[PDB]
C-alpha cells in the first residue's frame, strides 16, 4: 500500500534492554561488536552475551513486544533510535532470534561520521518527512526522559503529535502489555 500511519518509536539502551546507555557503549562487548557488520560474526559473541549481566540483555518482556508489534507489520512499523552502535542493536536482537528485517535503526555513525540515532529530534523529523509516513498513532519509549522529549519534539514540529503515548520509565519497569493495547485501540486497520 505504501503507507505507515503507525510508529512506534523505541529508544534502545535501557528502554529494549535492561541497561542504561552510559553503562554500556564503552563495555568491552559493545566495543567489541561495534565492528561486527555480518550475522556470522556477531553470533561468535552470542555465548559472552549469555554469560552476561542480565541487566544488558533485551528483556524478555521487551523481546515478547517487538515479536507481537512485528505481527502488525506493515500496518505498524517499528524505528530504534539510539547513540549506540548499529551491529550491537543488530547483534542483541538476533541473539534473541528476533526477526529485525522489517524494524528500522537509526544508530551511531562510524568514526567521525555522524550517524541519525545520534540526533533523536532530528532523526525523528526525517523520519515523519518521509513520502511514506503520514500522521497516525506514535508510541515513543525512552528510558531517559531527555531523550525521550527530544523524541516527542520531533513530532511537534512536524505536525504529527496529535496521537501520541509517550512512556518514560526506569529500565526494566516498561509496561510492554500496556503499551501494545494502546497500539491495538488506536490502530483500528491494525485490528485484523
Ligand atoms: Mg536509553
Amino acid at each position: 500500500e505504501g503507507r505507515v500511519k503507525n510508529i512506534v518509536y523505541l529508544d534502545f539502551d535501557g528502554t529494549i534492554t535492561g541497561a542504561h546507555g552510559k553503562e554500556v557503549i564503552s563495555s568491552p562487548l559493545c566495543e567489541a561488536l561495534s565492528t561486527k557488520a555480518t550475522f556470522d560474526e556477531r553470533m561468535r559473541y552470542k555465548n559472552e552475551y549469555d554469560a552476561s549481566d542480565n541487566k544488558i540483555k533485551i528483556t524478555e518482556n521487551a523481546k515478547n513486544f517487538l515479536q507481537d508489534v512485528n505481527k502488525l507489520h506493515p500496518q505498524v512499523k517499528i524505528v530504534i533510535i539510539s547513540r549506540n552502535h548499529e551491529n550491537y542493536i543488530k547483534a542483541l536482537l538476533e541473539f534473541e532470534n528476533i526477526d529485525h528485517r522489517n524494524i528500522i535503526i537509526y544508530p551511531r555513525g562510524v568514526g567521525n561520521t555522524i550517524g541519525p540515532g545520534e540526533d533523536k529530534y532530528k532523526a525523528v523529523v526525517s523520519h515523519e518527512e518521509k513520502p511514506e509516513c503520514l500522521p497516525g498513532f506514535r508510541l515513543i519509549c525512552d528510558d531517559d526522559e531527555v531523550d525521550g522529549e527530544e523524541m516527542c519534539n520531533g513530532l511537534i514540529h512536524t505536525g504529527r503529535s496529535q496521537l501520541v503515548k509517550f512512556h518514560n520509565e526506569k529500565p526494566g519497569q516498561f509496561k510492554w502489555g500496556e503499551y501494545f493495547k494502546e497500539i491495538l485501540t488506536n490502530c483500528d486497520i491494525a485490528v485484523k
